[PDB]
Parts: structure tokens; sequence; C-alpha cells
């Protein structure tokens, strides 16, 4: 009777899909689909902000706490682990919790946790709270695509479902713009009663998590998804959901909702201790999720599932590329760009002369002063090494970005300077008198901020230029159909000649990565939209959960093996 | 009655339009259509070269034939006003005198005055030569679009009119290639005339006129648009041009002899003193154009023209960014980089060693020189201030970009210099007098030649890189739904505002403007195709030229804004453009 029961269930699912599609067609206009797409764009941009921050801003924002390289570099992989664990668990639980409730709690749990993280201290506390943010955010993509694909009709599924890349990219660009803006400017941190001179990235995390509360406020009015109610077999709630979504067309032009209600009731008739209790229903939910995973792994969907597993594995290369790989190349390019401006000062002092010209970006090697005396000299990016000064009574010498290594001074007095005894490392404290001097601070991220904002701008412009490469590619894989291969080959050949001829600069790499990012993101949307079409809605949310989980595992393991493969 | 007569006339117009498109679909597609495509692509190459020389090669005004800066700003504006006048007048003429006649006259005038501009010397003469060249070139785009639309039907109109952006952009590519290859390297610019000097600037201007004269040479063979021949009653010529295009198409596909009689039957329905002559011609043509313009605002086409002006206003803010905003920002960034890059030395003092070395970018303040016999001195972009020199005279020394102030020369005399009293002001001098020089008409040879080389090479690479991105975007625009090309254009305008408000670095600007300009130039022609389709042939070129002229009006007033108040007002036009695009939300989609 097992085979007959399975065949009967398959027939039930087929007739349920047909009926669903019937309600989809009887709805009428798809402007409510536009509304849902715009609303869920906020969740998309929140996920984009999260992936942007973890890919780019996290390694450098930690310098206020001076974590080790094996701490800050690996922190990205811990946060990726957090989001993939969230993906596993909550994609699995999406088919049972309630997609609207699940999405709302997913947004809120990361939003409030980032709200708390933006002010707290602690070396491992930041890692823990970013794990919390990642486990909150990693489930956004599967939930959002399932939730939006339920509402959208079968015919208009392709275009209006694959146009979701726009909000993700706008979120990435907006997060990049905030990173460029807030990080270098210290006017946003004005406060009273708080002596902590923390860097602006504490405010940056808050302002980048703000789109999460945007999304929460957007979704607090949207109703629940009806097809989940149909899967549960519930009748009345899906009836109000469909009546509400049909009220949009009722306002538009007016439709016979009573007749549609008759079809809805017809298909309803066709489709017939607190702590202890937490574990009591948790074990049942986990067992049902395990059974769902075993069923989706069965002979019905084994070949297809493994086929995509291979497809994402060969596609995940572009994913970790565009998320984390080229950052090293672009930071190296920015470093060699910055190296062309700095200069070495071997000592330009002259006998019995007064020096007052402003000087910046100095690294000293052998620049000793022979009984010199200067007043009002401006020094920026101070780096003294084997450049001892004798009888240099400096007054009103405003200075910033002061760091020392292997240096000494004799009868040297500094006033109104940023010099501090904490920064003195591997040097002898000779004549290190800073009485009545301006209060110095440890450098921490101060020596990286100049490289921080400019790389934020280069990332911002890269993600901005990905969008024009996204539009044409999305139309390419939206409209052409079966023969997209010739257009794709033309695109790659043209962009190859593009950077080949255009390689007589340093923006050639920027253009190359922008074009490749556009192509890869369009392909990602194409894979998402085709996977939506293939899997049935009964097990689709858990599907996407496992798919995103495997994608993130592959993305992590890429760099995890590259760091020990080539170096 | 009048209403009955007008209704009958409109019905006859529609029936003849249907017969015309049926006869066009008789002809088919073949070698003739693409040969005409290349012939008109020569004209669009000329138009693109003219636009490049207007926009990217503004700085040559201050580099050759030095004049006051008050007269230097008109170079980028008077030519645009000339393009206004040309679009207006020559669209109005092309709808009455014939597109081929007016296009030929446009390209003839452009070629003649572009050739004139190179050899002339005076600044006013150059200004009028360039103004006339702009007037001649302004009649290219609308007249060529109409003249090439009257040879195609709806079967392949969209693609084969979209592919003109390739030629429009390759014109700028070729112009930039000349700018980079000729302007910096004086070797190619032959100094054959001992009594006739030759700057690379005039040679570059002269050689940029090759596409115009080549369009003239290769376009006189192409016959006129048969639609005008049908309109004015010249039926035999229409029949023979249709026969010729038919014969050309059959050799590629289909037997020719069968359709001859069918085409003849299809086309046989329509058959059968200087002062005084010029006065009569003016009286007829001006009255006809005035009547056409007043009828274009009538109820038959009032709403469509009113929406189309706004739709074009949406386009003008991207044309601006591609054409005039990018070169100005590149030049200003290079200027501030040059200002940042300075070298200060107390003095080049060496012991008994000849100073025969090439050095540049010398700016010395408060430098005292030890007296010695100076030999081999060379001055290139060298300036002095607060410095004194004693016994430092040299014979036959080259000078360039030399400006001296608040510095005195003691017993120092230089020869073969390009210095005048208007540069050396507010300073003392003892036993110093510069003679045996080339004083006269200022000629800044190699003036910022290294800076000019970078600018021209960057413009060349930006255009050459836009070219394949333009290929891709033009190919992919066809797949877009023809009702949503307008929305795509609006999206590209919005991202144009994004780039323009978020562009502040050299390589950043180059990459972002190239990647944008690909798709933007691809999406520009959507408005052209839209205006071609919904404007009737008797009203096509007049209205199209009017709308193009309003586009040039928006561009020239943006230029006026940047010439009157810029620096603090970098982002004000961006906000204005964003608001203008947002305002036309419904009009950009409402297509009757």
């Amino acid at each position: 009777p097992g085979g007959r029961g399975e065949a009967q269930r398959r027939k039930e699912r087929e007739e349920l899909a047909q009926q669903y599609e019937a309600i989809l067609r009887e709805c009428g206009h798809g402007r409510f689909q536009w509304t849902l797409y715009f609303v869920l764009g906020l969740a998309l941009m929140a996920d984009g902000v999260e992936v942007f921050v973890v890919g780019f801003v996290l390694p450098s924002a930690e310098k206020d706490m001076c974590l080790s390289d094996s701490n800050k570099g690996m922190l990205g992989l811990i946060v990726y682990l957090g989001m993939m664990v969230g993906a596993f668990l909550w994609g699995g639980l999406a088919d049972r919790l309630g997609r609207r409730q699940c999405l709302l709690i997913s947004l809120s749990v990361n939003s409030v946790f980032a709200f708390f993280s933006s002010f707290v201290q602690g070396y491992g506390t930041f890692l823990f709270c970013r794990l919390l943010s990642g486990v909150g955010i990693g489930g956004s993509i599967p939930i959002v695509f399932s939730y939006f694909s339920e509402f959208l009709a079968q015919e208009k599924r392709g275009e209006h479902l694959s146009w979701l890349c726009m909000f993700w990219m706008i979120g990435g660009v907006y997060a990049a713009a905030m990173a460029w803006a807030i990080i270098p400017h210290y006017g946003w941190s004005f406060q009273m009663g708080s002596a902590y001179q923390f860097h602006s990235w504490r405010v940056f995390v808050l302002v980048c998590a703000f789109p999460s509360v945007f999304a929460i406020g957007a979704l607090t009015t949207q109703p629940e998804s009806p097809r989940f109610f149909l899967e549960n077999g519930k009748h009345d709630e899906a009836w109000m959901v469909l009546k509400q979504v049909h009220d949009t067309n009722m306002r538009a032009k007016g439709h016979p909702e009573r007749v549609f209600s008759v079809t809805h009731i017809k298909t309803i008739h066709q489709e017939d201790t607190w702590y202890q209790r937490w574990g009591v229903r948790a074990l049942s939910l986990g067992g049902q999720v395990w059974g769902n995973f075993l069923s989706c792994f069965g002979p019905e969907y084994r070949r297809i599932t493994l086929m995509m597993m291979g497809v994402w594995f060969t596609m995940s290369f572009s994913y970790y590329g565009l998320t984390v790989w080229f950052p090293d190349m672009i930071r190296h390019l920015q470093a060699v760009d910055y190296a062309s401006r700095t200069k070495v000062f071997p000592g330009e002092r002259v006998e019995h002369v007064t020096f007052n010209f402003t000087l910046e970006n100095q690294i000293h090697r052998g620049g000793q002063y022979f009984n010199d005396k200067f007043i009002g000299l401006r020094l920026k990016s101070v780096s003294f090494e084997d450049s001892l000064f004798e009888e240099c009574y400096f007054e009103d010498v405003t200075s910033s970005n002061t760091f020392f290594r292997n240096c000494t001074f004799i009868n040297t007095v500094f006033y109104n300077t940023d010099l501090f005894e904490y920064k003195f490392v591997n040097s002898r404290l000779i004549n290190s008198t800073f009485l009545h001097n301006k209060e110095g601070c440890p450098l921490d991220v101060t020596g990286t901020g100049e490289g921080a904002y400019m790389v934020y701008f280069v990332s911002f412009l890269g993600t901005l230029a990905v969008l024009p490469g996204n539009i044409v590619s999305a139309l390419l894989m939206d409209k052409i159909g079966r023969l997209r291969m010739l257009a794709g080959s033309s695109v790659m050949s043209c962009v190859s000649c593009f950077f080949l001829s255009f390689g007589n600069s340093e923006s050639a790499m920027i253009a190359l990565l922008c074009l490749f990012g556009g192509v890869s993101i369009a392909s990602w949307n194409a894979l998402d939209v085709l996977t939506v079409e293939l899997y049935p809605s009964d097990k689709r949310t858990t599907a996407f959960g496992f798919l995103n989980a495997l994608c993130k595992l592959a993305a992590v393991l890429g760099i995890s093996i590259f760091t020990s493969f080539v170096g």
C-alpha cells in the first residue's frame, strides 16, 4: 500500500498545484506582487549589508581591540559558520514555523543583536554577537524567495522573481556608501558623559543594521502566505489572506470575489512545565524535519538534488570569489598606490635655520637634528627610527598619527603633540617627557583609517558598477530562452578584449571585477529562479536552506584551503 | 466639408502608408541595406568626431594661439548653439527639400568649414569656422535617422536602427586615436615649411575631417528616400530606386524576375534673376515650415509632442554626462594633480660639471645661487620667485611655461626665449635685458604636453573600452520588451545621476564612466526609434530635429550652469536631474 499511497499523494500535490494556480490566475492584476517584491527588497538589502560587512569591514574594524591575525582573519569564517548553521536550522524549520513569523523573527533577532553589539566591549563578545547576527541573517534568502514565489503567479514567475537582484545590490551599494562616509568622519560620534573615544565603526554597525528595522517595520503589516496554510490544510486563514490580496484588485477595477470565494471553499472541501514542553515539541519538530530531509533525499529527487549540488559546487567558485577573494588583490593594489606618495626623510636640517613648513607622511631613517630648535612645526604620520634629535625644544607643534619603533631622543621636548608612552614599542625611553602635552592615545586603527576609507570608496564604486553589468545580463537570461549560450560567449569575448585593450591603467582590474561580478550575480539569480520552478513547494524551503548551507560551506572551504595551498 | 475632407485625407495617408510598407516588405533585406548602413555610419562617424572635438579638445584653446580666458569659454557653447540652429533649420528643410539633399548639404558644409578651421589663424575666424561646422553637423542625426527609416519596415527596423550607435561611438574612438597620436608627438606633425610653421593642433583638426569628406564621397551614390518621392509626385524615380534595391536584395536571396511585375503593379497606383527666385523660395519655405510647426502642436499630435519633449529631457542628462561632464572632470583632476606635483630646490649647484640634462617642473622659492659659468641650461615648465641670480647668462636656451615674479636677475641675459612683459611683473632687475628671442605671437609648444598626453590617452582608452561594452549592451537591448526600453532608459538615467554624484577619483571615474557609457549609449537610441515610429514622414524630420534641438538646449544650459557657477554646485544638477526623472513617472510609460 506504500506505492499506492505515494501515488495518491503525488496526485494530491498535482491537483493542489493546479488549484493553486487557479487562484493565482483568478487574482487578476499583479500589482500586489509589486508591493510584496518592494517590501521584501528590504530583507534582501539587509542580507546584502550583512554579507558586505562580513566580507569587507569586519577584518579591519577590530583594530580598536588589536586582535591577532588568526583572530581577525578567521573571524570571517566563524561568522560564515554562524550564518550557515542558521541557514541549515531555519531553512529546515521554515516548512513548520510559519514563513511570515519566521521571517519577522529572523529579521528582529539579528537587528536587536546588532543594536546591542554596536556599543558593547569584549574581544570574544564581538565574535559571539556577530555569530548571533549571522545566525539571524543567514536564513533571509531561502525564506524570502519561498515567501515571494508563493505569491507570484506561474506565468510571471521568471521575470518578476529574478528581478530581486536589484534590492540586494542596492543594499550592498548603500552599505558601501555608509562605510565610506561614517568611518573617516568623527563628527557622528559627538556625545556627552561617555569618555570612550571609540572609532566610528561602532556607529557604522548601527547604521548598517538600521535597514533591518526598516524591513521589520515594512513587514509588520503584511499578511501571511496562503500556500503554507493550504499545505497545513487550514481553510479560513488562507481565505482571509487571499481576500486581502484580492482587495487590491477590488480597489483597482473590481472583480467577482464572491465567485472566487466559491472556488476557494470548493478546493477547501477538496483539500481537507514550560521548560519541559519546549523540548517536548522541539524533539517532534526535529524528528519531522529529519523525516522531511530523508524524504527529499529519496529516489524521487535524488538525481535532481545531486545535479544541483554539483551545479552550485561549480557555481560557488564565483560566490566566494566575489565575496572574499579579490579583497586581497584590491587591498594590495591600494597599498602599492599609497606607497607611491610616501617618502623617506634622511634629514633636511640646516645649520641655524627655522623650519615651519607643514610636512606629512614621513618615515625617518638617519634624520638626526644637530642642535636644532623649531616652533610651530606641523608633523603628520610621524615615524621616527634612528633619527635622534638633540636640544630640540619644540613648542606649539601640533601633531597627529604618531607611532614610534626603534627610536631615541636626547633633550627633546614635545608640546601639543599626540605622542604617548603606550605607543613606544622596542625603544628606550630617553627624555620622554610629555608634561602638559595633549593627551595621546594608542594608535590602534588610526594608522589604518587612511587606507580604510579609500578602500571603502573603491569597494563602493565596484559594487555600484556591478549594477549596470547586472541589468543587461539579467535581461539576457530572462528573455533569450534556449540559445543564451551564443550571447554569453559574445559577452565573455567582448569583456576579454575589453580589459585586454583597457589594461593600460590600474582601473582595468576594477572593470574586470565589476563585469565578472555582474555576470556571476545574474547567474546566481538565474539558478535561484530555475530552482524555484523545479522543486515542489512542499519541501522547497528546506531545500533552499540546505542549498544555501552547502554554498556557504563551499565558500568558506575555498579560502580555507587557498590559505594553505598557495602562499 | 472641411472635417470630411480632413478625414478623407487622413484615411488616404494611412492607406498609402500601408501600401508603402507593403512595397518595402516586397524589397526585403540584403546588401543594399547594410551598404546604406555603412554609408550613413560614415556620417555618424563625422558627427561623433565633431562632438569629440567640441568636448574633449576644449583645452587646445588655451594651448595654442593664447588669448584671454574670457574668450576661451565660448568654444564649447557657440558650437552647441550652432547645432541648435542646424537641427531646427535643416530638419525643416529636409521635410520640404528632401532628406538626401539636406543631408548632403549638411555634410558638405561641415567638411568645408572643418577644412577651413585648420588653416586659419585668427580666433574670431576660428570661432565662425567652428560655428558653421557645428551648424552643418547638427543636421546629421535627425535627417540620417529619417532618411534611413524610410528604407526599412517593422520586420528589422529596431535592430538595424539600433546598430547606428556603433558608428556614432567609433567616430569618437577614431577622433581620440588621432588626438593621442598627433597632439603630443610633434614628429608626425611635419615642419616642412621653413616660412610656414605647422602645429600638431591644426594638423589634428584637419585630419579629423576625413570621415566627413569620406561620407560625402561615399554617400552621393545613394538615392533619395522613396517616401518623399511618393509625397511630392516623383513616382518614376521611386519605382526605379525600389527596383534597384529589389535587384540588390535578390542576388542574396530569391529570384529577381518574378517580383518585377508584382512590384510594378504595387507601385503603379501613384503616377502622373537671383533676387526674385531667392525671394520666392524664401517666401514658400518659411511659410511652409511655419505652417508645419504650428500644425505639429495641433490636437492630432499635441499630447505626443508634449510627452516627447519631457522624454527627451530625460535623455539630455545622460548625453551631458557622456559628452561634456567626463572630459571637464578629467581635465580638472589632471590640473589639480599637476598643481599638487611640484618640485622645489635651493639650486642646481655642481662642481665643474656641465649641466646638460633635461629637467622640468622647477618651482623655486627663496633660492640663492652661487655665481658660476652656467652652460647647458634648459628651461621647460620652469618658474622662479624670490630668487636672485648673478652671472648666469646662457646662449640659445629653450623656454616653455615660464612665469617669473618677485625675482631679480643680475647680469643674466637669456636668448631664444618665449618671455614677454605680461609674465614678468612686479620685480626688480639690474643689468638684465632679454633680447635675441622669438617674441611675437605666443605659441605654447609642448605646453602641458605630458599632461595633454595623459588626457588624450585616457580619453582614447575610455572610448575604445566603451566600444565592446557598447556592442554587448546594444545586442542585449533588443531582448528587452519594447514597451520597457523606456523604463530601462530611466533606470540608466538614475544610475547616471548616481555615478555623477559619486565620482571623485581618476581611475574610479574612468572605469565607472566607461561601464556606464556602454549601456547608456545603447539605450539612447530607444528614444530615437520611438520618435521615428510615431511621427509621420511628412512630420518626421521637423519634429525629430525640434526634439534633438531641445536636447541640445538642455545640454547647452547645463554647460551654462557649469560656466556661471561650478565647484560649490557640483551636485545641484544631479539633484535637478533626479527630480526631473522622478517627475515623469507616468509619461515615460504611457505609450498610445
